[PDB]
């Protein structure tokens, strides 16, 4: 079974809107085991680099991104655990 994923919250730690992954975040969250989960965005204003995640009990998971917004919001999913991410970011 995978892991449950508890006060997951994202972070954007850089953002630059670009046609490569010029957006980097940064998931935290409590969780009962290491194990693997899947990471999803259905978003129109931002892809994520990922599909799946390594996630460990010391409960931080670096995700990539790509955007065309300067003022992107996005719902990322963990696991069952979903979180907005948001940030402003620079060309």
């Amino acid at each position: 079974e995978a892991p449950t994923i508890i006060d997951l919250t994202c972070t954007v730690a850089t953002c630059t809107h670009s046609s490569d992954f010029g957006g980097v975040l940064t998931l935290t969250y409590k969780t009962n085991k290491n194990g693997d989960c899947s990471v999803h965005s259905h978003s129109n204003v931002a892809t994520l680099q990922e599909a799946t995640a390594k996630v460990k009990t010391a409960g931080k998971v670096t995700l990539h991104f790509s955007t065309a917004s300067a003022s992107p919001s996005f719902v990322v999913s963990l696991c069952s655990a979903r979180a907005t991410c948001s940030a402003s970011c620079e060309p």
